[PDB]
């Protein structure tokens, strides 16, 4: 089978009905014309917000890490394991797609330990074995992957969905394309920045340019680009016209070079 | 391959160490001593209940069945579907068990369609494909399932698990266990009621001995026995000594005949 394609969804994308049927059109048109597998990373920062606030509990981000303590944990894994993945499922159901929900651990796809005592529940990822998604691509489904993982410990973790996507796509060795609610970096005057390099980003970086979850975007992206040795696009998932081409490969954002 | 053996978790159970750890600890060893394989339904009503007075929401239960509100399903769906199916993906981690967690939904294993407008987003579960749980028995997983669920138009749906059990042992043509806080169901004297039968079940329901979630627990298991021409047991997952036993058709609690 071809090489996958992770499409990772992440922003107030999640929130918007109108937005989630314009990408499942978009989604069911590409896999319906390309024969290369696909397979959803996500992520939901904010459906954890939103539940936080509910619960009047703080957020606080850490380098562009949200702390997660241990107390806290299981109602992050709710809102994201939970609730946006089986969003997403009904989405995807809507639109006639078989696909199944995984996190992380399942199928040991991610493995996962405790990044820093001082974040908590937060965890860094690195490749797992592929075999599970890989019979599941085979068979036909689209794997729909949340961002919360577990140690072999069994305790939960919570992965920023860019690294876990980033960790997914070395895992199976997987295209990766990761969507936000702006068309790529964009740059001290918030003009799309075309194409990306290790060097620039880090001289964006120095200059104050780029900042909180962007470091942790750009950096996910830069690794996957040089892991796999293939571009990687950080692109946007609001613009309905623009999203078949985008999944075809055309560079709508920012386009990281190894 | 064997006829599977469901085992349904539910009760406080979900929200004690010592008695996960117990439970785990017995499903190990039943699996390393038994080529029948291991399915998981749960529930986890508990988890709701306590996440829904931290939002200070209440919890009405209309015949047996959780009223769910369009404003409540999808934390309803995070604390199940969520929360309680990873918190048990990862004791099954913990314990060096490859699961893969679902939702009624995945491969569409459990069909369910909106059951009562007075209800809310409760579904009606009924018998659905067994396609996807059976190559991952035959791949050696340990399926943990969920009781969310979601209709053909994509709308998410609170089950309750018994039912969501017994649909899926139908679908599976699956051994059934469920497993409760109680030792099966009890008279009007508080005693365990050894064996039950469609007729046992009516009278006692006519009395008022059984009500309220054990009304819909021992329909959900009678209409399991039919199905299957099999006898299904309530049984607890509170006392240790008892788990080996259980898991190997020993009846510890209240055997349903026919
Ligand atoms: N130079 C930058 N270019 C683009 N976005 C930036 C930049 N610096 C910071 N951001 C912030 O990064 C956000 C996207 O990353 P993030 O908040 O992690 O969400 P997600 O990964 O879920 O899409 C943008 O919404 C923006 O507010
Ligand atoms: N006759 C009865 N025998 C046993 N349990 C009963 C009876 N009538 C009511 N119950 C209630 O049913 C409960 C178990 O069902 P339920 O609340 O649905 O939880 P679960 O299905 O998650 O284990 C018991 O904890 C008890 O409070
Ligand atoms: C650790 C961490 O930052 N996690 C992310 C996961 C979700 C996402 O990327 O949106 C978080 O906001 O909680
Ligand atoms: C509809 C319905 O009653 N659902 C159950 C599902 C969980 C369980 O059985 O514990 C509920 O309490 O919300
Ligand atoms: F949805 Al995000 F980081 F907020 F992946
Ligand atoms: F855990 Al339950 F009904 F409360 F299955
Ligand atoms: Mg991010
Ligand atoms: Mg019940």
């Amino acid at each position: 089978m071809m090489n996958p394609l992770i499409i990772k969804l992440g922003g107030v994308l999640l929130d918007s009905e109108e937005a989630l049927e314009r990408l499942f059109s978009a989604l069911v048109n590409y896999r319906e014309s390309h024969q290369r597998p696909l397979v959803i990373v996500h992520g939901g920062g904010c459906v954890v917000d939103e539940l936080m606030k509910g619960l009047n509990l703080p957020v606080k981000k850490k380098n562009g890490l949200r702390v997660t303590p241990a107390d806290q944990i299981d109602i992050i894994t709710g809102a994201l394991a939970g609730t946006a993945n089986k969003t997403l499922l009904a989405w995807a159901k809507k639109h006639q797609i078989a696909a199944v929900g995984l996190f992380l651990g399942d199928g040991d796809s991610v493995k996962v330990t405790q990044l820093d005592e001082e974040l908590g529940h937060v965890g860094l990822a690195q490749p797992g074995s592929p075999k599970l998604i890989n019979s599941l691509l085979e068979n036909g489904y689209l794997p729909v992957v949340s961002s919360i993982g577990v140690t072999d410990e069994g305790q939960l973790m919570n992965v920023n969905a860019d690294q876990a996507a980033t960790a997914l796509a070395a895992t199976l060795g997987a295209d990766l394309i990761l969507l936000s609610d702006v068309s790529g970096i964009l740059d001290g005057k918030g003009q799309r920045i075309a194409e990306m390099t290790a060097a620039k980003a880090e001289q964006l970086i120095e200059q104050g340019i780029i900042t909180d979850g962007m470091i942790v975007k750009v950096n996910a992206a830069l690794d996957a680009a040089r892991t796999l040795g293939r571009p990687v696009d950080i692109a946007s998932w609001r613009h309905a016209e623009q999203l078949p081409a985008l999944f075809n490969g055309m560079p709508m954002g920012t386009r990281i070079l190894a």
